């Protein structure tokens, strides 16, 4: 006990402490190592069971197949309902296979008088497992050489294509041993595949007769939702919609002192007007929000709200519940700090003084919005709050409603960043922005999965906080380039408003902060004119999102594969879908300014073709079709197209094993 | 629950199912990831406990240090007694460090008055934890930071190295969190470091007046033990000493039919004379064995017996207990087979018919020899017997006597080979023989550990069954080369008798079987003449083992590191000892025939030196000394020396950190 060894099971996360991640309709590949004594054959069955919903802290049997690696068995299952699933690998020794294969070897050299009876004692014993109806042809197979005679006489009834297939249906299993049980938590598909748009509701004001921005409202914001849907975004992410503190409120450009009219950063949550459960009054009544949400839902979109666990001084909690802060000896509370950033306008919470006190309130707050149709939260700076809290908050929320999803904006070293994902965060921001070399992007891409069992990255081209240097000086071409990279590399990607307008001016050289940042200032934008003057990337983005919807390969984490292109400025990779066999290849240039050309060397095995093969491809932007082979010429001219997104011949029905591991 | 995150702990094997491996006086490096909220400091303590001498199914505290990888903490402990040890990592937040480090920054920019009081309640509260009269210079500091004044005035004793070292012995810990507990099974040092010599007792006969071999006896064999000890071997491994079956006994050169005088293979255990518990009568009474063991013991050596769970037909078990076999329909028992090898002289056992029946008998047998001083067994073909048996047998034996060690001769694909090691085998044979190119050996060497936490390889230059082709035609030079490789790469190595005589003739071209194999035939050898005629590698081997004893670096699994040599035929690697700092470099040629030269590029960081450094080395065979630097000229002439074994400057007391991971 264990009679048959089962080891190195995957996917298991942190040795089973945390469930693995998957979504509905995703092919989940499972593998394990099973072995036993000698050359005696062994087989494994992947046992999948679907439990209820519920959240952590009749069976379905799938046969597994051996492969290249000795003793390593592979399997798959596709979850069809949201919730918690279980799998384990059962190992057994299948005597029939041993006997059959051994006899065929002996059959070639023509006596054997012994083995045949042994077979003959197998199939009837096998017969006990099969129902009297179809039970019978084995006994037919079982009684055609117990009667003496030639060897080839009854090999008929053994090598018959009819009895492996029934035995496949009902197998004769010996020494059955069960492996450990591990769990997968399946979420709705939006957890993996969807595109994000970050907009500031207040910036939808649109100026007055004097050229001065006007504070917008949920009503006006909702007016902008169609153009957004038009670009193909599935989720709209809103900076906090709560009242902005009036004390120590910051002025334009992170200025310490606020003018009387300045608006302050939405992240300075709380004022005498309200807390985390109240809409900032300038935006509108809470019904207005309900109306905005409903508007989005009409267009096929979802709303994601910023969850920032911090307080401005006027926040009711500063008075009503003050245990929740770390108060200095002179009674003041130290302003929030994240090195080297300073947040003079807010207070960090203290989760240790009154844990079940604060815990319950924050749960209360999150639940408020769940009741208003918000089932995706962009958790803000999760790494500066206790891990166990998040683990608690997530499980606590998801158990009442399991369709609630969390995105963790944790720009922090790996152990924390990936660590946080493990606790349950459905998606995580990534280090993506700071990957810009062919080698960096290659590595960033491959790691994507790799870590798929527990991290889903959301690739944002920019955020209000991050205006990468490369975007600053390379002109509109680069904006395309990052967009192509983001959209193709990950199932989930995002964009901060104005990106499509090529906003590229930073506050000072060497900074990553947007000049005249929207956080501190109202920023109406006039998208329409840009469209008219052909200085908008809105069309391109639309075409990018359409492509994603069109090809299911782009909803996959696991299958990215990089092909060699002998140019340091050109990067070429491919994705495929295990289900439909869909297959797509992307080639992009990382230099926005000069045409760059090269020879692209496909790894045909990876694409499901032999090396010598020749095949036809289609360019999804152009529609042009051409014939390609293992080595192909490619030349990319920015200012014509910064990328070729190529539809490739569908991966044959060997899809499932090109997914192995 | 889980306030401070502790994850990715190592060493853990198969997620804790199996204990890790270590020996007495071995430095075991432990690492884990610990993190918490924000920039609040965190610390970890490695907690070691020594339990018993019992075997698987007051605390010692070691502080752990951060390092290169954020949030990753490293530690080490050195077991001083045989038995089962436990370790876990405890994580805590140390507020003092947060406070101190923050203050130094503030101290430079010169009121700030708030923080000082905060410190004051820390050291006081810190002091309460040290309720000893050695406390507290802290109130000296604790009442040296409260009264009004300048900051540097009241920094008094805080920055000065007087209260941290005190805090070091007694620390102020917050949010202490317990990590999971994992176990290490510590064995006697021979488990890792010792050299093996394989000899056939029967071959010590020495001819008669006609030039005909004479069967030897334990008495005569014991006569050869000094010479063996003289070469520096710590263990003598004996093919089975039991009676050889008389039916289907195999003849010289594996011929199927045995002449009346032929001896047969010792692995055909059992005859009407006796079973596994009896000495083959031709060797002598069991007292003779006891005498042989004692002879070895006198010379500093150990005896290891072959444990082969198989039977010849005349074996008493064939009648007395026949449930133990797989009996055919016609009542015969199929002869043992291991593809493609055929073992016509033996019967495989059947472990499923009467498990606790057979289990108990084999335990009985193993136990017999343990009582006769044999505490190392060379388990034979373990992969052809059930895993659970071995797991049981090992745990069952070791619990009565924990100094009993097992070596698994499992030449099988990885999942099995390493799997077998994991469930308890103290050492394992390896694929070593078939690694012969610079890149193959490099990969093989690095893997050694890697897998050290659960596999200890025993590197055999040859075995009675394996006479590698490379030895067949490259002449005495190669025998040196493999010996250098085996002896240096692994703490444990071995050689089969006659290797030192350059026995290089195989039965047919393309085979790995020794011509006129000792298994089937008596082979007395005359070592003395070879010594006299200078055609023996006995001197070299002696010098190799002395070197191993001399430098503790060579008893390490973990520390091998490969340095670049720009010649495909030259391989250069180094080992060091974390304890003493000993450091050694080996450079060998893989080409036995032509002089080969190159530039050797040391990774000085790995050797504990800066790149620009210049240092002195000594050649352990030659005694010559010279000055070297980062890049050095090296030229190797076989037929002079196939290797340079170089003593290098001792790794500084940064030994612990170059062992990290
Ligand atoms: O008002 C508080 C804080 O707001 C902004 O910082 C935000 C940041 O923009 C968000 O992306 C979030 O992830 O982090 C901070 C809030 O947690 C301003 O940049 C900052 O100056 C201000 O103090
Ligand atoms: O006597 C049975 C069998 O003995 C030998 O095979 C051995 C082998 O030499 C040992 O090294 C061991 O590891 O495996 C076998 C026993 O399990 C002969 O090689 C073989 O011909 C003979 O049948």
């Amino acid at each position: 006990p264990g009679r048959v060894e089962i080891d190195d099971v995957a996917p298991v996360v942190s040795c089973g402490v945390y469930p693995a991640k998957a979504v509905v309709g995703e092919v989940v590949p499972v593998s394990a190592a099973v072995w036993r004594e000698g050359h005696e054959a062994v087989a494994a069955t992947l046992v999948v069971r679907y439990l209820g919903v519920r959240y952590p802290h009749k069976p379905l049997l799938i046969p597994m197949t051996s492969g290249q690696e000795p003793f390593v068995f592979h399997g798959q299952f596709t979850p069809d309902r949201v919730g918690l699933w279980t799998f384990r690998v059962d190992g057994w020794g299948d005597p029939i296979h041993t006997w059959r294969h051994g006899l065929i070897a002996k059959l070639d050299a023509g006596e054997l008088s012994n083995d045949l009876l042994v077979g003959a004692v197998l199939l009837e014993r096998a017969a006990t497992g099969v129902p009297r109806g179809l039970r019978d042809p084995l006994l037919a197979a079982a009684a055609a050489l117990r009667t003496p005679g030639d060897p080839v006489t009854r090999t008929a009834l053994a090598l018959t294509p009819e009895i492996e297939e029934l035995l496949a249906d009902y197998p004769l299993r010996d020494l059955v041993t069960r492996g450990e049980q591990f769990g997968v938590w399946v979420d709705r598909p939006l957890a993996r595949f969807g595109a994000w748009y970050e907009m500031f509701p207040r910036s939808t004001g649109g100026w007055d007769d004097d050229g001065n921005p006007v504070h917008g409202t949920f009503a006006t914001a909702a007016a902008e939702l169609p153009r957004i849907a038009g670009m193909g975004f599935d989720v709209v992410y809103l900076p906090p919609i709560h009242p902005i503190g009036k004390v120590h409120r910051k002025g334009r450009n992170n200025s310490p002192t606020a003018a009387p009219t300045d608006v302050g950063s939405p992240w300075a949550i709380g004022s005498d007007e309200g807390g985390h459960d109240t809409v900032h009054p300038s935006l509108g009544t809470i019904d207005d929000f309900d109306d905005f949400v409903s508007a989005a839902r009409d267009l096929g979109m979802e709303v994601a709200l910023d969850l920032a666990l911090q307080c401005a001084p006027d926040h009711p909690w500063a008075r009503e519940h003050r245990q929740w802060f770390t108060e200095l000896p002179d009674g003041t509370i130290a302003y929030a700090e994240n090195p080297p950033k300073k947040y003079q306008d807010i207070y960090p919470l203290n989760f240790d003084n009154d844990p079940e006190g604060l815990y319950d309130e924050v749960l209360r707050v999150v639940q408020h919005w769940v009741n208003h149709g918000v089932k995706f939260f962009r958790v803000d700076n999760p790494h500066t709050k206790p891990p166990n809290f998040w683990a608690w908050l997530i499980a606590q929320v998801k158990t009442v409603d399991p369709d609630v999803l969390f995105l963790s904006e944790a720009f922090t070293p790996p152990a924390r960043q990936y660590g946080l994902a493990k606790l349950g965060f459905t998606q995580s921001y990534s280090y993506f922005t700071w990957r810009t070399t062919k080698w960096e992007l290659t590595e960033f891409g491959n790691q994507i999965a790799e870590l798929a069992d527990y991290r889903r990255p959301n690739l944002f081209v920019n955020t209000p906080d991050i205006l990468h240097a490369v975007l600053q000086h390379n002109g509109p071409g680069m904006f395309a380039i990052r967009a192509v990279l983001a959209a193709t590399m990950s199932p989930a990607w995002g964009m901060y408003c104005g990106y499509e307008l090529f906003e590229h001016r930073a506050v000072r050289e060497g900074s990553e902060e947007y000049l005249d940042s929207e956080k501190y200032e109202l920023r109406p934008r006039d998208f329409a004119s840009a469209l008219d003057q052909g200085r908008s990337l809105q069309p391109f983005i639309t075409r990018l999102n359409i492509i994603r919807r069109l090809h299911p390969a782009f909803q996959q984490l696991r299958t990215i594969h990089f092909h060699h292109v002998d140019n340091d400025a050109l990067l070429a990779y491919s994705k495929f879908d295990p289900a439909t066999g869909d297959c797509v290849l992307v080639v992009v240039t990382l230099n926005a300014f000069g045409p760059e050309e090269a020879t692209l060397w496909l790894d045909m095995a990876a694409l499901g073709m032999e090396d010598y093969d020749r095949f036809w491809v289609r360019d999804e932007i152009t529609g042009e079709e051409y014939q390609w082979g293992q080595a192909n010429y490619i030349r990319i001219d920015p200012a014509r197209a910064v990328a070729h997104i190529i539809n490739m011949p569908a991966v044959p029905y060997e899809s499932r094993n090109t997914l192995l591991r």
